[PDB]
């Protein structure tokens, strides 16, 4: 019969696929832990094997009727195996795309910028630039790191990324999607299950609908933060303008988390940022992941495996190897679970341990499922599980209990405004960032944004949707999207939007099962086996049930709903509306840090623009050797042109960028050399 054959086919495929998957997984591990030419080669071979095997089983599965399946377990598996991806591309195309992927990945993880005053002092993104963007209060140095990274590293990514889009769109349009974007939204698709179906376009709509309901609380968080940042960087921020992109606590403003030291509502209270308490005790990466383990075990979940501790890399290896430091949770297969994290002793590395270990715990739970279904019910479910736990672990109640807040820490209504504020800087601050990033990639893949307008459109969407403005104008030799890990390392990003809605929904139903009474934000599901079982019973399903039904069985809703996330932040919202009565709320897209020094302008090609920039640079060189008696090697690069028969420009001193030249000064220089034409 058909079923009995297919049953044995999928049974054989699943076990054969596990062992080939373990092989490329493990080769990807060694590459990521030990970036090396050899390991790139062992990776590429192991992957080539995996891909060729899938192409074989893909065609060999296209035989078994795509329809006529008795056990729906034995149907969706087939449906995936019949989609012969990658192989749609020629062997020349496919090897090129894998080369582009390894090149982007390698550039991003090895990219370095150097101090202009000391060329032998160079800085990786992790930890050097990251540490500057987390901690420096210097506007200029934060500018240097932000622009260096996008001009030394992002520019290397621009041409590769253009090819990446061409190749990925071809593999997708041949796998029968509208483009790579649509291929990605396919992670959320449910078909053939009435009352639980979900279409790829539904994802766009639900995301845009919910994002409307989140704007007000974002706008007020944006207004409060702007005001505080006007205090921390006096005279640099317009009270109706967008926030400068280098002033947000990390390289991109993905999270506004590190702005807590500048935005804390009630600085006199005991610190709810427990970084210092970890440093003052003997907290290392071992202690951190041991504490995260305690939490999942108190909830009823298993400990980590022996292999996990044996094979993870929870610290920076050193100068003995180059490793992708991005926290990542790996399910290599065959009971092999491990985490890659260059863990530091901050509260942020501490909540991230819980998040990454959440991935592991989900991976563990659905190990007992067929290989083809060993996945999240969708990608947001997977990202939400670590965050559920992170919500409980960040509560001052929980922190007090693991000795990081004094035993005398008094919960009052000012500490909760502090806690809710910090939470908002992470959770709410990231939602516009995330939506706008993915909205951009979705549009690039659909073809709605031409290549000559990628950066133009990118910084228009930053200003408009995010309330963030670039501090330096960027032309189409940049690829600012790709300077973030997820974009240069080819990962979807809506998982971070959808996990944020999911996580409060799940937190709501878990706090009820944990016999919580009171507001959601005071809830810590620690020690609740009833909470753990409710969650586990869903985790152990993998992707065997559609996610709409998996959501229903845990929280009683078929779809994502933003009501729980807003209830969580209701106290803080009220307080923010009060704190902002004398602030502007919203932003104008027109102000930019550099427009108050710019100058407008009267067959024209880029080479004309090159002679122009070179002339202005030359003019400047004279005007400082003449009207000032100095020699300054102004380059064409130091002439920054924006808003391009018309354009606006300003001049910066070479090796400083922040050092804009007074608009009145450049004018005299232009006049002084106006004779030469
Ligand atoms: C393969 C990917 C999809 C993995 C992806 N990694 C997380 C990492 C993380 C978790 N909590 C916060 N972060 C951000 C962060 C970045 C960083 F460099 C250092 C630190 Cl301490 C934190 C993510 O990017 O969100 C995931 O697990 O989703
Ligand atoms: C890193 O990779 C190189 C090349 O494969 C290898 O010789 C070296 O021993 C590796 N180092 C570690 C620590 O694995
Ligand atoms: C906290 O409580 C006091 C009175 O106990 C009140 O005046 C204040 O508005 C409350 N909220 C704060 C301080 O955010
Ligand atoms: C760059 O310009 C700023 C302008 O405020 C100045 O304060 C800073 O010292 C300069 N940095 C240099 C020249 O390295
Ligand atoms: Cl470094
Ligand atoms: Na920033
Ligand atoms: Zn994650």
């Amino acid at each position: 019969t058909i079923e009995e054959q297919a049953k044995t086919f999928l049974d054989k495929f699943n076990h054969e696929a596990e062992d080939l998957f373990y092989q490329s997984s493990l080769a990807s591990w060694n590459y990521n832990t030990n970036i090396t030419e050899e390991n790139v080669q062992n990776m590429n071979n192991a992957g080539d094997k995996w891909s060729a095997f899938l192409k074989e089983q893909s065609t060999l599965a296209q035989m078994y009727p795509l329809q006529e399946i008795q056990n729906l377990t034995v149907k969706l598996q087939l449906q995936a195996l019949q989609q012969n991806g990658s192989s749609v591309l020629s062997e020349d195309k496919s090897k090129r795309l894998n080369t582009i992927l390894n090149t982007m990945s390698t550039i991003y993880s090895t990219g370095k910028v150097c101090n202009p005053d000391n060329p032998q002092e160079c800085l990786l993104l992790e930890p050097g630039l990251n540490e500057i963007m987390a901690n420096s209060l210097d506007y200029n140095e934060r500018l240097w790191a932000w622009e260096s990274w996008r001009s030394e590293v992002g520019k290397q990514l621009r041409p590769l990324y253009e090819e990446y889009v061409v190749l990925k769109n071809e593999m997708a349009r041949a796998n029968h999607y509208e483009d790579y974007g649509d291929y990605w939204r396919g992670d959320y698709e449910v078909n053939g299950v009435d009352g639980y179906d979900y279409s790829r376009g539904q994802l766009i709509e639900d995301v845009e609908h919910t994002f409307e309901e989140i704007k007000p609380l974002y706008e007020h968080l944006h207004a409060y933060v702007r005001a505080k940042l006007m205090n921390a960087y006096p005279s640099y921020i317009s009270p109706i303008g967008c926030l400068p992109a280098h002033l947000l606590g990390d390289m991109w403003g993905r999270f506004w988390t590190n702005l807590y030291s500048l935005t804390v509502p009630f600085g006199q209270k005991p610190n709810i940022d427990v970084t210092d308490a970890m440093v003052d005790q003997a907290w290392d990466a071992q202690r951190i992941f041991k504490e995260a383990e305690k939490f999942f075990v108190s909830v009823g979940l298993p400990n980590m495996t022996q292999g996990f501790w044996e094979n993870s890399m929870l610290t920076d290896p050193g100068n003995v190897q180059k490793a992708v430091c991005h926290p990542t949770a790996w399910d290599l297969g065959k009971g092999d679970f491990r985490i890659l994290m260059c863990t530091k002793v901050t509260m942020d590395d501490f909540l991230t341990a819980h998040h990454e270990m959440g991935h592991i715990q989900y991976d563990m739970a659905y190990a007992a499922q067929p290989f083809l279904l060993r996945n999240g019910a969708n990608e947001g479910f997977h990202e939400a599980v670590g965050e559920i736990m992170s919500l409980s672990a960040a509560t001052p109640k929980h922190l007090k209990s693991i000795g990081l807040l004094s035993p005398d820490f008094q919960e009052d209504n000012e500490t909760e405004i502090n806690f809710l504020l910090k939470q908002a800087l992470t959770i709410v601050g990231t939602l516009p960032f995330t939506y706008m990033l993915e909205k951009w990639r979705w549009m690039v893949f659909k073809g709605e944004i031409p290549k000559d307008q990628w950066m133009k459109k990118w910084w228009e969407m930053k200003r408009e949707i995010v309330g963030v403005v670039e501090p330096v104008p960027h032309d189409e030799t940049y690829c600012d999207p790709a300077s973030l890990f997820h974009v240069s390392n080819d990962y979807s990003f809506i998982r971070y939007y959808t996990r944020t809605l999911y996580q409060f929904q799940f937190q709501e139903a878990l706090c009820q099962a944990a016999k919580h009474e009171g507001p959601l934000h005071k809830c810590d599901i620690s020690n609740s086996t009833e909470a753990g079982q409710k969650l586990f019973n869903m985790l152990r399903l993998g992707k065997s049930e559609p996610w709409t039904l998996a959501l229903e069985n845990v929280v009683g809703a078929k779809n994502m709903n933003v009501r729980p996330l807003l209830n969580y932040f209701e106290p803080l919202f009220t307080w923010l509306k009060d704190q902002n009565k004398n602030s502007f709320v919203g932003w104008s897209t027109d102000w930019s840090p550099y427009a108050d020094q710019s100058i407008k302008v009267r067959e024209w090609n880029d080479n004309e623009m090159y002679l122009f920039r070179s002339s202005v640079a030359y003019a400047m060189r004279q005007y400082f050797l003449k009207v000032k008696n100095q020699m300054i090697l102004f380059g064409e690069e130091d002439v920054r042109v924006a808003n391009l028969i018309s354009f606006n420009f300003f001049v910066t001193a070479p090796k400083n960028v922040s050092d804009i030249i007074p608009r009145t000064e450049v004018e005299k220089a232009i006049r002084m050399s106006r004779s030469r034409i």
